[PDB]
């Protein structure tokens, strides 16, 4: 057909990878997966088509809305009378006139009875009576919509007013909301339909596992691709290793060494485990050793190349048979033999290390058993034997159990507690925030013992997505638990607060055993329901697509999502053209131009910005910081390269809606080549949820998560503060300690005195309190930048997890002299002190949240002991008053 060809080509653009290179993998998992995502699709497609068209209106302008329509008290206090002023705007066609409406009412009206106010008011004195104000009235509010005046951002649903986050945000920085009405007939006549059609890749005996009695044996033939130095390396060998979820279910089994020039051993290891006892998510961890021999130094193993592979294929058929598997460089850092964490499958690159094995054939099939069977077998010899008294718990037990709960990730579980949580398992139900727990306390490699716990799991409470994330990392691999966290990611899971954790989501699929799961069908059918989630679940995949392990996995997840995305497919192909240019371009001006002045970079900068096919690729596409934001015209005179370490672009575009002088009227993106900016986004994501856990309890610290986005392989763009200087600037104009107070009482002058004081009061008491647990590095003058309006906010994340100036108590202290000795030094101090704590009753949420990028690939996020920083900071060794104590010690070294 014609009409799929030009769509196989535009799927291939976007994700970078020609469609027909995924019809030539033979894998039946592969296509399997290609065929089976499609029900997502079809399922997201028809929930679009609902209520049409509306639902598609809704689709592609989603509410971008707070988590909860509630309001902090002191957040409601900024209202009058719990009242908010509005400002409509109306567009008069002729003249396309700009008639403003001022409006005043309750911030939990749903956006048509702000419609409603607005006409009454447009005709308030053109002679209607009562009679009269429901004749327009009542038909105009089923007609009109309001926009976001400057941004393509609508308030399509009956939320609350307040709960939108245009309008949460006017009430907290003190703004006045500029919206506009739109006709429905106008948006909704700019939705295409979207028809999305099917691919035309489209259209014996079986024994149990647990019958299969006898021990595992696996078969290393032999091992080609194999280039060693036969001068130095003496012989060779394959280590190996049956692990679930790092960690192992019985002793390792090497090979017998062989001289490296034959890797031929032709030999059946057998293991310490019994087949029935192979748990669903059982792994095959192995790799290929060298051996180096030395005269009074031990012999060295280095490994030379590693791979996983699943004991159970992606139908539960334990595998059998020959395979080869094609393994993967070794990983610099990882200091072990065996990656049991590194993902499982051979290495698409087929002229690689491969390593030909074998599984035994016990006469038929074999597969894992049902629940049914399950069942059977876990309510059979649950009590084989059966003191049943003393397993009742007395509060002193219970209240252990809870204690156990509150550890984080990262917490050792000693033997001691982990027969404590299993033998109390029947109680644990009562408390089910300690199934993290109860599920390490299993001894995986026993059918008994895991036949039960998925009895627990069938019908275990629900828990928190801030828990069910948990359970999702990679040390919990079953498909039972990832199912219950999955289930209850489903129900609690806000698209706000999805939205904020995407990145460590869209991580943790690396992890998964096989393609299709629970986990990436919910991903994918809210990327297909939520065009706002689906735009950065798609930059969260293609920045990634580079890395080998995973880019076959992300490159078929990319194309179901092309397929069903819609119209949108088109805007993301302009994103992605621009992005090319620009990393081709500043590609060049740091290999070629890397060592020329700014004047001959810039001349080759406007010379090429120039040419006929980069002007038509950079103007008139969609921010990827934010799709909202339309980038126009591409003011050239405003772009210039930066004098900062990459050489970052400033670029500068002219916002071509119609409103733009209300909200922002040319838009500036620093694109940036050079340096990995998955590492500030989760910065960026933490200091957004500090900003959010510190609102919801009453501490006003305001701070500025400016946007930032990683397009690929360190490559991206920053976010431009507007109306900030750095203090570098601020102290250049007039150095003495002074300089900074007397730059805010100019820009200040007035009443505005004391709220700029307090704003940067406020603001720096939230960097403080943030910098110190994340352990923010490199804090000189121009990472530390300040607004207008006395704004203090931090700018340069790359260096975290291994600050308080003189001119910044100056500027609390109100210029006193002793600002250690000042009163407003003391309210300083509680904000820190009460924004300490604060933090660390979360620190669970935190430390799961780097816990889940450990295996990312970020440069200064390479091992627990990186995590472990945050456990330190955090004081989660000590009590809250030895903690709060910890915090005031630092507080006191600080000056
Ligand atoms: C102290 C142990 N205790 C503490 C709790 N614990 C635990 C295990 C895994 C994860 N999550 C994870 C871990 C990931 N990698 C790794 C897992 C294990 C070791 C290392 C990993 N490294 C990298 C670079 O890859 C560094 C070395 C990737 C994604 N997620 C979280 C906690 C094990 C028991």
């Amino acid at each position: 057909n014609r009409e799929e060809k030009i769509l196989n080509r535009e799927i291939g653009f976007a994700i970078g990878m020609p469609v027909c290179e995924f019809d030539m993998v033979k894998d039946p998992e592969v296509q399997d997966f290609r065929r089976n995502i499609l029900n997502v699709c079809k399922e997201a497609v028809d929930l679009r088509d609902l209520n049409s068209p509306h639902s598609r209106a809704m689709y592609v302008y989603p509410p971008n809305v707070e988590s909860s329509p509630e309001l902090p008290k002191h957040i409601y206090n900024k209202l009058d009378k719990g009242q908010i002023i509005v400002v409509i705007w109306v567009i008069v066609s002729p003249n396309n006139d700009k008639q403003k409406y001022t409006l005043k009412i309750n911030h939990d009206c749903v956006p048509e009875q702000v419609i409603a106010e607005a006409i009454r008011k447009k005709t308030r004195s053109m002679l209607l009576s009562s009679e009269q104000l429901k004749l327009c009235v009542l038909e105009y509010q089923g007609k009109y919509i309001l926009k976001v005046c400057g941004c393509d951002e609508y308030f399509l649903e009956k939320y609350p007013l307040s709960q939108y986050k245009y309008i949460r945000s006017c009430i907290m920085l003190g703004r006045m909301p500029n919206l506009m009405l739109m006709a429905k007939e106008s948006l909704y006549s700019q939705l295409p339909m979207d028809c999305f059609t099917m691919p035309s890749y489209s259209r014996t005996s079986t024994k149990s596992l647990w019958v299969i009695n006898s021990a595992l044996r696996i078969k290393i033939l032999c091992a080609t691709y194999v280039n060693v130095n036969i001068r130095d390396i003496d012989k060779i060998y394959v280590r190996t290793g049956i692990y679930h979820g790092g960690e192992p279910l019985c002793d390792n089994v090497n090979t017998q060494r062989v001289p490296c020039s034959n890797p031929r051993w032709n030999e059946w290891l057998n293991y310490d485990i019994y087949i029935p006892d192979l748990p669903r998510a059982a792994r095959l961890c192995l790799s290929i050793c060298s051996v180096k021999g030395r005269k009074g130094a031990k012999e060295e193993h280095c490994p030379l190349a590693w791979g996983n592979i699943n004991l159970f294929d992606y139908t539960d058929t334990l595998v059998s048979g020959k395979m080869a598997l094609n393994l993967w460089p070794v990983p610099h850092g990882l200091e072990d033999l065996l990656n049991p964490i590194g993902v499982t499958g051979s290495n698409p690159n087929k002229d690689t290390p491969c390593l030909e094995l074998e599984f035994d054939w016990f006469s038929s099939v074999v597969k894992f058993p049902d629940m049914s069977v399950i069942e059977e077998h876990a309510n059979w010899s649950v009590s084989r034997e059966a003191l049943a008294r003393d397993n009742e718990l007395r509060e002193n037990d219970k209240e252990q159990l809870k204690a156990i709960s509150t550890r984080d990730p990262l917490s050792e579980i000693t033997e001691q507690e982990k027969d404590f949580l299993w033998s109390h398992r029947h109680y644990c139900v009562t408390i089910p925030e300690i199934l993290p727990k109860l599920l390490l306390s299993v001894k995986w490699n026993s059918r008994d013992e895991v036949a039960q716990m998925y009895c627990l799991v069938k019908d275990w409470p629900p828990i928190k997505p801030e828990q069910a994330m948990e359970l999702l990392d990679c040390n919990y691999p079953d498909p039972m638990v990832r199912g219950f966290a999955v289930r209850c990611l489903e129900k609690y899971l806000t698209d706000d607060k999805l939205s904020q954790y995407l990145i460590q989501l869209v991580q943790v699929l690396k992890y998964e055993q096989y393609l299709d799961n629970l986990l990436v069908r919910f991903l994918l059918k809210k990327a297909l329901t939520n065009q706002r989630i689906g735009h950065f679940f798609f930059w969260h995949l293609k920045s990634e697509m580079h890395n080998k392990t995973v880019s076959q996995r992300f490159g078929l997840l990319l194309e179901s999502y092309c397929r069903a995305c819609g119209m949108y497919l088109k805007h993301l192909n302009r994103q992605v053209e621009a992005m090319e240019k620009l990393i081709n371009l500043t590609d060049i001006l740091k290999q070629e131009k890397k060592d020329e002045t700014q004047k001959v970079q810039m001349k080759f900068l406007v010379e090429q910005m120039r040419r006929p096919d980069f002007m038509d690729a950079l103007q008139g596409f969609l921010s990827p910081l934010n799709p909202a934001h339309q980038l126009g015209n591409l003011r050239l005179e405003e772009c210039r390269i930066m004098s900062s370490a990459k050489r970052p672009l400033w670029l500068n575009w002219e916002n071509p809606d119609i409103m733009s002088e209300l909200l922002f009227q040319n838009n500036e993106i620093i694109f940036k080549n050079g340096d990995d900016l998955r590492q500030d986004m989760l910065t960026l994501q933490i200091i957004r949820i500090m900003e959010n856990i510190w609102q919801n309890q009453g501490l006003d610290l305001r701070m500025l998560p400016y946007g930032c986005l990683s397009i690929g392989d360190c490559v991206g763009l920053i976010e431009v503060v507007r109306n900030s200087h750095t203090i570098m600037q601020i102290q250049c104009k007039g150095f003495n300690s002074h300089t900074l107070h007397q730059w805010l009482k100019d820009k200040n002058k007035g009443e505005i005195y004391d709220a700029a004081i307090d704003l940067f009061t406020r603001s720096c008491a939230g960097y403080c309190v943030a910098t110190f647990i994340l352990g923010i590095g490199d804090r000189h003058n121009s990472n530390i930048m300040v607004k207008d309006d006395g704004q203090l906010f931090h700018i340069d994340f790359g260096h975290f997890l291994d600050v308080l100036t003189q001119d910044f108590l100056i500027v609390i202290s109100k210029g006193a002299q002793e600002c250690t000795k000042t009163r407003e030094f003391e309210r300083f101090q509680e904000m820190c002190y009460k924004a300490y704590l604060a933090i660390r009753q979360h620190a669970n949420l935190f430390i799961n949240l780097f816990s889940m990028m450990l295996g990312s690939g970020m440069p200064e996020l390479q091992s627990f002991d990186d995590i472990a920083y945050i456990r330190k900071t955090l004081a989660l060794d000590k009590t809250e008053q030895e903690a709060l104590e910890y915090f005031m010690k630092q507080m006191n070294d600080a000056h």
